[PDB]
Order: structure tokens, then sequence, then C-alpha cells
């Protein structure tokens, strides 16, 4: 939910936050999620 919320709150990727939502929501790894979060949030 944490990462799911941030990407959904990421006002840049429309369909990509939607797509990445159904992806990350399925990501059952807390550490890997955090890395994906650090990833895109450092991208922007």
């Amino acid at each position: 939910s944490v990462i799911r919320s941030i990407i959904k709150s990421s006002r840049l990727e429309e369909d990509r936050k939607r797509y990445l939502m159904t992806l990350l929501d399925d990501i059952k790894g807390a550490n890997d999620l955090a890395k994906f979060h650090q990833m895109l949030v450092k991208i922007i």
C-alpha cells in the first residue's frame, strides 16, 4: 500500500502508475518495493 500510494500520488506517469500499481501491488517483497520506490522517486 505504501508504494502503491506513492506511485499513485506520483503526478507524472498516468497509465504507468496504473500499470505499475497492478505490478507493485503484486510485489510481495517489502524490500524490493522500497527499492522500486527509491528508484522512481529518485528518477523524478
